[PDB]
């Protein structure tokens, strides 16, 4: 039975809960997401921003069937465009705007990938991608206000490929924590 995440914490036990089995329902843990009110308070810890691009801060592990992290992206930051390694992704906004854009798999040809589907990603918003839906780059185009946001991977991965919006070529990219349970972590 899902209830309300009143705090970060409630929110990290309900996601144990909800990924204790082996199956996931994908919209149970949208919804919950989506449901937990952002508080910076909560986890200010977690949000360690860098000059030059954003930052991945772990949150929890999980129990091995989930990451949980929180991302930073200051101003004009952005991610390249990339997938998830057929698992779930979660994005929830915790503060800020960042804008999606959704790319169809490129074809094994060489031509600039083209943008699917558009969209802004508000505060407390929750959005879902996965490898059949899509691939994407989140942004933040704010000029003014920096973008924290709540993303839950299951499973777990530790690489993704990133495309070329030119060729659609793609690249294994291993991802870094620049901090783990609030620790910054070289
Ligand atoms: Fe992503």
């Amino acid at each position: 039975e899902l209830l309300k995440p009143r705090t970060l914490a409630d929110l990290i036990r309900i996601l144990h809960e909800l990924f204790a089995g082996d199956e996931v329902n994908v919209e149970e843990v949208q919804a919950v997401l989506e449901a937990y009110e952002s508080n910076p308070a909560e986890w200010a810890l977690y949000a360690k921003f860098d000059q030059y691009r954003y930052t991945r801060n772990l949150v929890d592990q999980g129990n091995g069937k989930f990451n949980l992290m929180i991302l930073c992206w200051g101003e004009g930051h952005g991610s390249s465009i990339h997938d998830h390694t057929d698992s779930h992704c979660f994005l929830k906004l915790l503060q800020g705007n960042l804008k999606e854009t959704l790319f169809d798999w490129p074809d094994k040809k060489s031509n600039e990938m083209i943008k699917k589907s558009e969209r802004t990603l508000r505060e407390n918003q929750c959005a879902y991608i996965n490898d059949s839906i899509g691939l994407h780059r989140v942004e933040n185009v704010s000029h003014t206000e920096p973008a924290v946001s709540l993303h839950l991977y299951s499973p777990p991965f530790d690489t993704c490929h990133a495309f070329d919006q030119r060729t659609g070529h793609k690249n294994k990219v291993t991802m870094t924590f620049h901090s783990k349970f609030g620790i910054r972590t070289p």
